[PDB]
């Protein structure tokens, strides 16, 4: 039940009340705010009195950063009078899940010079850890600098209800609110609702459909091994018209860039009841390299029909949910 949101600001210090709200020694250093230089405002936070690579500021992450959760880790630095050029970087000492020590890189190094103020900046997360320790470190053991404007941001939320290990190599529950790469095949409507989902608040709604091929469609060549064969999934429902509807789970191929000539093919079908929601999945072979493949697309419609004899019921407006393509092989 996740309180944060993509893009809400989870810490921000700029140093300016005189406390180093949170920041510690790491190693035999001192470290304490400084009013002599800053980057924005009158005070920055110092760290001098250094000997070891792994020394410096340090701050705990264990209450701000969650298990699957993307944040963006930011800050000014800048090296105090008199030291030579060096090198430094964001750096996170996990326990992991049976308590061994890990150091996980956020961003790679950059030169940092005692003239001016450098940007670092980084993307962290982790899938298993107990605690999580942020520390800013310089190859240069003997290196003093300062810190400033430290920022932590929400880049995305960790997905809900993460079963078998096949290893999830694409997977859509559209609670972000985002539709992404999906895209309508002809002239009709694909909207994400909320209030509307499988085991969930949201789903991916198909609406305006005026021919049986109308539904959404979204490619996935990319987040696949080409030859191997892997488990297409997901959950489908229909709300109004008929007792009864029939929905197809499809694949759109395209070969050599060729998008005159594409191929087709149904994975799997069922029936469903209205107001219900139902699983539709197969296993499928990805093509192989050899064939030239260059595109891959799911997606579901209704039973084919010519324009003609398509109905009301034919028409009808989906939702899918909880999409998902799992290896075979772990
Ligand atoms: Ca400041
Ligand atoms: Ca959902």
């Amino acid at each position: 039940a996740s309180a944060a949101k993509a893009g809400d600001i989870l810490l921000s210090h700029s140093f300016e009340e005189g406390t180093t709200q949170g920041w510690t020694a790491r190693g035999g250093v001192k470290v304490d705010v400084t009013a002599e230089q800053a980057y924005q405002g009158k005070q920055s936070l110092q760290t001098t009195g250094r000997t070891e690579a792994w020394n410096g500021p340090s701050l705990s992450l264990t209450d701000v950063v969650h298990k699957n959760e993307v944040v963006e880790i930011s800050g000014y630095v800048k090296l105090v009078a008199g030291s030579a050029p060096a090198d430094l970087k964001f750096t996170v000492e996990r326990r992991d899940g049976n308590g061994d020590t890990q150091y996980d890189q956020v961003n790679a190094a950059e030169q940092v010079t005692d003239q001016k103020w450098v940007k670092l900046q980084g993307q962290y997360s982790y899938e298993q850890g107990s605690s999580l320790l942020l520390y800013l470190e310089s190859t240069d053991a003997k290196a003093a600098y300062l810190l400033d404007e430290f920022q932590i941001r929400l880049v995305k939320a960790a997905p809900e209800n993460p079963g078998e290990a096949g290893q999830a190599l694409f997977k859509a529950d559209f609670e972000d609110g985002n539709i992404g790469n999906w895209r309508a095949r002809g002239t009709e409507k694909l909207e994400v609702v909320s209030g509307i989902g499988h085991n969930s608040n949201r789903s991916l709604k198909t609406s305006s459909r005026s021919e049986t091929y109308h539904g959404p469609l979204v490619e996935v060549l990319p987040y696949l091994q080409k030859g191997s064969t892997v488990h297409i999934s997901f959950w489908a429902m229909y709300d109004e018209g008929p007792a009864t509807q029939v929905i197809n789970g499809s694949l759109e191929k395209e070969f050599n860039r060729d998008t005159a000539n594409l191929e087709y093919a149904m994975f799997a079908s069922t029936t469903l009841n209205k107001g219900q929601w139902k699983k539709i999945e197969a296993d499928i072979i990805v093509p192989a390299e050899s064939t030239g493949i260059s595109g891959l697309r799911m997606y579901a419609e209704t039973p084919w029909k010519q324009s003609s004899e398509v109905t009301e019921t034919d028409t009808i407006p989906f939702y899918v949910d909880d999409v998902q393509i799992t290896a075979t092989e772990a």
